């Protein structure tokens, strides 16, 4: 036998008085600027290279349209619970959606190669993110 009074449970203490109305942002309004992803990580700074084709004119196209399009890249946090995968595989669609944006369009040759950095751009960063995420403890 054994029915013993159990199931209690409750933890809530709301210590976080919020009765300010200063929110301020300096001084800045014009027309509209667009910007709605939710919350993806933007690379900041890099050194070493994204994407390696070996050919000439894959070479030379890829430094030649570098102007043409940015470098930054939206892509999320790695996880235990899956594999790089889980970011990259919307990190390559994000990309897409911004990269083929109406404000800047390519021709069906660029898609080849703008798909090829975009793509690498992803798993490239696994290596960092996952150095990172490896690292335990937030001091």
């Amino acid at each position: 036998s054994g029915l013993v009074p159990r199931g209690s449970h409750m933890s809530n203490k709301p210590s976080k008085p919020k009765t300010n109305m200063k929110h301020v942002a300096g001084a800045a309004a014009a027309g509209a600027v667009v910007g709605g992803l939710g919350g993806y990580m933007l690379g900041s700074v890099m050194s070493r290279p994204l994407i390696h084709f070996g050919n000439d004119y894959e070479d030379r196209y890829y430094r030649e349209n570098m102007y043409r399009y940015p470098n930054q890249v939206y892509y999320r946090p790695v996880d235990q619970y899956s594999n790089q995968n889980n970011f990259v595989h919307d990190c390559v669609n994000i990309t897409v959606k911004q990269h083929t944006v109406k404000g800047e369009n390519f021709t069906e040759t660029d898609i080849k190669i703008m798909e090829r950095v975009v793509e690498q751009m992803c798993i490239t960063q696994y290596q960092r993110e996952s150095q990172a995420y490896y690292q335990r403890g937030a001091s």
